[PDB]
């Protein structure tokens, strides 16, 4: 309908997951705020526009289209009032920064070393399934309660609620134009169920030291809990995001580091840096790129355009985080950069509520790995691709290093 933006009727979903920046990069230049036809939404592409719809008074929180068809209600992303405070009470307790810093070194740090000692005189290494995700999910997975849940299973399940919650291409007739990329969120669904009714059957009965058995317990009349059809979307939203992000921000802050070699030596020669390369990684490539939305709840107007009420607009925060309005070559990564506000946690009342527990993850993770591995190199007979629209990440780091 907007007669200059023609071009985006070509976009191909495909395109957008292999590589969204080209668009973007135009999207950022030519419409801030841009309705995206084979996304069914208006996009939000800049920092100034993300930032202003994410806190705006006159928007709240929704969950995109694919993201309610995979989560359901009350996913904590796409609720608002009381039901969003109470799901934010529920989780902050365990991701308050003076209790994560009670126990969170000795939770990743022996999860970490584990997932090094199988690997670390090889030589050889595909980081990604190796170590990355692993760390990611496990040190999760143990906090929630998951503990009895393998690694490779909670990775099968963020992969496949990864895939249905970003199935977000329309047809023509804006209806979904893959309703079978849905199946596999199902089955994941269907598969937590059946690993997690009997753990949560148990700490109704039970409590312990669990996040999940907190979540049912916490703040509620004595002897209620709340019931687990109220918190299962919030668990899913967990076993997507929580458990791939963290792993996502480490393995593309590796990939940023080899790409500035210079960068990598100095890291490992001064672990104090991690924290810095971490937060320029998650600029860089930020691992939730376009998984989040907010909808008007009164007309108003965002970068010149007229929204009625109930309009949706996604928040590209990986785009914004390349605005060149705010960084100088925002595709190279660069260490050194000043470190400036970023959009990669989001903003305003929905803003990340586990920014603190994921930065000390990824950097535990990466201080073992540079101390068991000092002379990590990337393997450059590899390419390294990264692949996600709504998520983004490499989907391998192959690597070397002389034993
Ligand atoms: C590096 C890894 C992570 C990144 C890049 C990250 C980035 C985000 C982003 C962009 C959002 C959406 C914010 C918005 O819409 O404005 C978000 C929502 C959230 N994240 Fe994080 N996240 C990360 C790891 C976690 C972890 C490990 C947890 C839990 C332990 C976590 C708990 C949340 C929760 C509960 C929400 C929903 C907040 C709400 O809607 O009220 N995140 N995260
Ligand atoms: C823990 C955050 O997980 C998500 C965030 C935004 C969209 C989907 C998610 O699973």
């Amino acid at each position: 309908e907007r007669p200059d933006l023609a071009w985006l009727d070509e976009v191909t979903m495909t395109q957008l997951e292999r590589n969204p920046y080209e668009v973007y990069e135009r999207l950022r230049a030519e419409a801030p705020l841009a309705f995206v036809p084979v996304l069914g939404s208006y996009v939000a592409s800049t920092a100034e526009v993300c930032r202003e719809v994410a806190t705006s008074p006159d928007f709240e929180a929704v969950i995109t289209p694919a993201g309610g068809r995979t989560f359901g209600h009350p996913a904590i992303i796409g609720v608002n009032g009381d039901i969003h405070a109470d799901l934010r009470s529920m989780v902050e307790p365990a991701l308050q920064p003076a209790e994560v810093d009670r126990w969170i070194d000795d939770l990743v740090r022996p999860i970490a070393r584990r997932y090094l000692e199988r690997f670390e005189n090889d030589g050889h290494a595909e980081l990604v399934a190796q170590y990355c995700e692993p760390v990611s999910v496990r040190s999760l997975g143990d906090l929630l309660g998951l503990q009895e849940v393998d690694s490779d299973k909670l990775r099968e399940w963020f992969a496949k609620l990864n895939r249905s919650f970003t199935n977000a291409a329309v047809d023509e007739n804006g209806e979904f134009a893959n309703p079978e990329g849905f199946a596999e969120g199902d089955q994941a669904k269907a598969e937590i169920r059946a690993v997690v009714d009997p753990l949560i059957d148990k700490w109704i009965e039970h409590p312990d030291d669990s996040a999940i058995s907190h979540w049912l317990h916490d703040g509620m009349p004595p002897g209620q809990t709340r019931d687990r059809e109220y918190i299962y979307p919030t668990i899913y939203v967990y076993l997507l995001g929580a458990m791939q992000e963290p792993g996502h921000g480490m393995a593309s802050t590796l990939v940023g580091l080899f790409s500035r070699p210079e960068q990598l030596e100095e890291v490992v020669d001064d672990p104090t840096l991690i924290p810095r390369a971490i937060a320029e990684g998650l600029r860089w490539t930020s691992p939730i790129w376009s998984a989040t939305a907010r909808i008007s709840t009164k007309p108003v107007t965002i970068a010149g355009v007229d929204l009625p009420a109930g309009t949706p607009v996604m928040l590209s925060y990986g785009s914004a985080n390349h605005d060149t309005g705010k960084y100088e070559a925002p595709s190279q990564y660069d260490l050194h950069r000043p470190p400036l506000p970023h959009l990669a946690f989001g903003a305003g009342n929905h803003a990340c509520a586990g920014i603190y527990f994921a930065n000390h993850v990824m950097r535990i993770a990466l201080e073992e790995l540079f101390e068991a591995i000092p002379n990590l190199e990337r393997d450059t007979r590899e390419g390294v691709e990264f692949w996600g629209w709504g998520f983004r990440g490499p989907t391998s780091l192959h690597v070397t290093w002389e034993v």
